[PDB]
């Protein structure tokens, strides 16, 4: 839409009161015009066809329940885009200041969110497993990094490239969650997971095995169920970021933690300078040694670190 930038206030999923930038021309437009080529959401209307209609508000206020989860996919699509650019200096997913899209109230009772090659989708859950997916924003993130990778290494979403495909978003997915503040911590979907259940979470990075996901390489799932076990499989890689960020003995393996900044720039630039579409594991180490070696020496703790979590887990 052709209009006025401005700023509106709502309420997210979890009742928090935030502001939300949008567009002006009649109606007020969920289009924030502030960062690249623009924030774009759209409500679905519980119906599948995408991305449905660019969301319309009479007077800039979102307090209905009906407007929630519009308001966090479009907040925490914002901070990721932040994220990515103050970060990284990345601008968009495709590094060309791409616009984002996203679409929420996804079908009926939807347990799920994705990438769909062009866009961001969100369910609302069932309110037993899920509750609207928006509104934990390492959900989010997880989705907007399967953008970023789908533009740089291009890893194929099936067995060991496709887990580290899903161990990337969470792995960035998580970093988001830090750099927002949000009650941040090292689990995976813990805000819109069993709304009835409090302190679990859908995945653990500091420790995968307490949701049943591999924690070591001999562990690993190698059948053929979700795509040769990509969301199983990615615990693997999930505690190795873990370990290198902070820390740890795990199997008899000492890491010394070098903090979750550098974790982040030596995945970053893994990610994008070194992975292919069919790496596997092994070469993932590779690509993380390297990066860290380019960005600290060869004979730097971070390199050390690096080859500790690797080993710690199995992978060489
Ligand atoms: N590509 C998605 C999976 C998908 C494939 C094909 C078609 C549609 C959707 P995702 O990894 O982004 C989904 C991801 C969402 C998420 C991320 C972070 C935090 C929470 C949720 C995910 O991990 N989803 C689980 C959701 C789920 C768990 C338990 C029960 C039912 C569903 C899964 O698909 O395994
Ligand atoms: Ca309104
Ligand atoms: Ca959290
Ligand atoms: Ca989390
Ligand atoms: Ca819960
Ligand atoms: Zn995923």
């Amino acid at each position: 839409i052709t209009g006025t930038s401005t700023v509106g206030v709502g309420r997210g999923v979890l009742g928090d009161q935030k502001n939300i930038n949008t567009t002006y021309s009649t109606y007020y437009y969920l289009q924030d015009n502030t960062r690249g080529d623009g924030i774009f959401t759209y409500d679905a209307k519980y119906r599948t066809t995408l991305p449905g209609s660019l969301w319309a508000d009479a007077d800039n206020q979102f307090f209905a329940s009906y407007d929630a989860p519009a308001v966090d996919a479009h907040y925490y699509a914002g901070v990721t885009y932040d994220y990515y650019k103050n970060v990284h200096n990345r601008l968009s997913y495709d590094g060309n200041n791409a616009a984002i899209r996203s679409s929420v109230h996804y079908s009926q009772g939807y347990n799920n969110a994705f990438w769909n090659g062009s866009e961001m989708v969100y369910g609302d859950g069932d309110g037993q497993t899920f509750i609207p997916l928006s509104g934990g924003i390492d959900v989010v993130a997880h989705e907007l990094t399967h953008a970023v990778t789908d533009y740089t290494a291009g890893l194929i979403y099936q067995n060991e490239s496709g887990a580290i495909n899903e161990a990337i978003s969470d792995i960035f997915g998580t970093l988001v969650e830090f750099y927002a503040n949000k009650n941040p911590d090292w689990e995976i979907g813990e805000d819109v997971y069993t709304p009835g259940i409090s302190g679990d979470s859908l995945r653990s990075m500091s420790d995968p095995a307490k949701y049943g996901d591999p924690d070591h390489y001999s562990k690993r799932y190698t059948g053929t169920q979700d795509n040769g076990g990509v969301h199983i499989n990615s615990g693997i890689i999930n505690k190795a970021a873990y370990l290198i960020s902070q820390g740890g003995t795990h199997y008899g393996v000492s890491v010394v933690g070098i903090g979750r900044d550098k974790l982040g720039k030596i995945f970053y630039r893994a990610l994008t300078q070194y992975l292919t579409p069919t790496s596997n594991f092994s070469q993932l180490r590779a690509a993380a040694v390297q990066s860290a070696t380019d960005l600290y020496g060869s004979t730097s703790q971070e390199v050390a670190s690096v080859k500790q979590a690797f080993d710690a887990v199995g992978v060489k």
